[PDB]
């Protein structure tokens, strides 16, 4: 391809490590 931009933004409309805490809820539910 041409190069891409998948370097996830943060501190302005972006994806920090947020799904950790939530997937940890699901893992605990399973546990």
């Amino acid at each position: 391809s041409p190069p891409d931009y998948s370097a996830a933004p943060r501190g302005r409309f972006g994806i920090p490590f947020f799904p950790v805490h939530l997937k940890r809820l699901l893992i605990l539910l399973l546990l």
